[PDB]
């Protein structure tokens, strides 16, 4: 009952509306999902 894009749902439109810790990633193979940030090393 959140309001954000999951973990690889699709962000073909939607950059800005990854769930928190989320980030829109485009693909060449696939559509743009919305992928989970990395850690920082």
């Amino acid at each position: 009952s959140e309001d954000c894009i999951p973990k690889w749902k699709g962000c073909v439109n939607r950059h800005g509306d990854c769930c928190e810790g989320l980030e829109c990633w485009k693909r060449r193979r696939s559509f743009e999902v919305c992928v989970p940030k990395t850690p920082k090393t």
